């Protein structure tokens, strides 16, 4: 009961730094704390067993701001470079790229925590606000939750999947504060072992009526409903295997 909590690293590229953060480091700071505090309410007070299982959530461990694009040499490349990736004529990167480079660039730091997360402001094609890897309660399980080295040719070090992204620009704008909430609710939600909610019988995306759906249907839901910012039936189940799986593994005690 006591290790509940899952440490991250958390990570402001330049483009967050200038477009959300103002250009100044506080205003930065500030917003990625008090996100990860709101996100942190939502699953504190989620009960994975419907029960007592409750309390688990997340706290930056470490805080880092990227204020400048990373120089790069041809060729060559960086999740912090100033051009986008691979077609550096578009908005942002290819979201999968770029998730798999922050997790490359970041390995070092990776290791050391329960989860790294990347704030950046790009415009992902085709609507994509985040990603994340999927968390499992499976021993050798690479992805999601608990650092679990996966040995990389080319780089002569380990890698770990326990990453993902979020985005606040969407269709040529800064999405709304508690859409933001939401993303990373859902791309820690990933982490921590949770799939998408399906539709059907099975109660795990409901009607407008009915509360809504729940954050980890595949489309973003908007934040206006009940259910919006809690957990599905069908979350809960996957990640409560995940975290009594994990828990013990890299969790920590609340700060
Ligand atoms: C926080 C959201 C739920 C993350 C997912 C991507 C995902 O599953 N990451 O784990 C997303 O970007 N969904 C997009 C999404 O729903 N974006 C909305 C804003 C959208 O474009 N809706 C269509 C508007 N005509 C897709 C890829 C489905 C277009
Ligand atoms: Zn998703």
């Amino acid at each position: 009961p006591m290790k509940n909590t899952c440490k991250l690293l958390v990570v402001a590229d330049h483009r967050f730094y200038r477009y959300m953060g103002r250009g100044e480091e506080s205003t930065t700071t500030n917003y990625l704390i008090e996100l990860i505090d709101r996100v942190d309410d939502i699953y504190r007070n989620t009960a994975w067993d419907n029960a007592g299982f409750k309390g688990y959530g997340i706290q930056i461990e470490q805080i880092r701001i990227l204020k400048s694009p990373q120089e790069v040499k041809p060729g060559e490349k960086h999740y912090n470079m100033a051009k986008s990736y691979p077609n550096e004529e578009k908005d942002a990167w290819d979201v999968k790229m770029l998730l798999e480079q922050f997790s490359f660039d970041i390995a070092e730091e990776a290791s050391k925590v329960c989860l790294a997360h990347l704030f950046t402001y790009q415009d992902f094609d085709m609507g994509t606000l985040g990603l994340a890897y999927v968390g499992s309660p499976r021993a050798n399980s690479h992805g999601g939750v608990c650092p679990k080295a996966y040995y990389s040719p080319v780089g002569k070090k380990n890698i770990y999947l326990n990453s993902g992204l979020t985005s606040t620009k969407n269709y040529g704008k800064t999405i709304l504060t508690k859409e933001a909430d939401l993303v990373t609710t859902h791309e820690l939600g990933h982490n921590f072992g949770a799939e998408h909610d399906p539709d059907g019988l099975a109660e795990c995306a409901p009607n407008e009526d009915q509360g809504g759906k729940y954050v980890m249907y595949p489309i973003a839901v908007s934040g206006d409903h009940e259910n919006n910012k809690m957990f599905s039936q069908c979350s809960k189940q996957s990640i409560y295997k995940t975290i009594e799986s994990k828990a013990q593994e890299c969790f920590q005690e609340r700060s």
